[PDB]
């Protein structure tokens, strides 16, 4: 088995809309997140990345899933811990690398999201927790994947 590097992903999910960020420098909408750093808990890394990437603060997050990504030709797995929150402080801010935008929950922009999101984001919307794994060739093609609803993440 490959080694894995820890990442976070945060979805700001309100009753009628979700906040996503478009990668500016590519072209896909995603939640907010990045690499966990030395000495911080995963949840604190998720809060930090949300603040660094979007400007938003939150005192707490709910863990909703974990997804492992494998890319053909890359030596490490990405171990992505997925969090949600419904409660925000501040306005999202555009940066040189990210443009935030709200989407109504009948307009989730799946075609401009990573392909895996079509599989797990419906579970998130149903208040379900999940574990996933996806093996990609490049940015567009899934060669293998597993997904399971779990009671505890
Ligand atoms: N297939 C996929 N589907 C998805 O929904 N999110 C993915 C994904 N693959 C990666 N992600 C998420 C995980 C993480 O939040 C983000 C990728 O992290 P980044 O590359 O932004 O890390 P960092 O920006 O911290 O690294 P540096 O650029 O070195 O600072 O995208
Ligand atoms: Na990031």
């Amino acid at each position: 088995m490959k080694a894995s590097r820890l990442y976070t992903l945060v979805l700001v999910l309100q009753p009628q809309r979700v906040l996503l960020g478009m990668k500016k420098r590519a072209g896909r909408w995603n939640g907010f997140g990045g690499k966990v750093q030395e000495g911080e808990t995963i949840e604190d890394g998720a809060r930090r990345e949300l603040q660094e990437e979007s400007g938003l603060t939150v005192d707490a997050l709910h863990k909703v899933g974990q997804i492992v990504f494998e890319f053909v030709g890359e030596p490490e797995l990405m171990d992505v811990h997925v969090f949600c929150t419904d409660s925000i402080q501040g306005t999202p801010v555009e940066s040189d690398e990210m443009r935030p935008c709200w989407f109504q929950l009948d307009q989730i922009p799946f075609k401009d999201m990573w392909p895996d999101d079509s599989y797990w984001f419906p579970l998130l919307l149903q208040k379900k927790k999940f574990h996933g794994y996806f093996k990609f060739q490049g940015q567009d093609t899934i060669l293998d994947y597993t997904l399971r609803e779990v009671d505890t993440v």
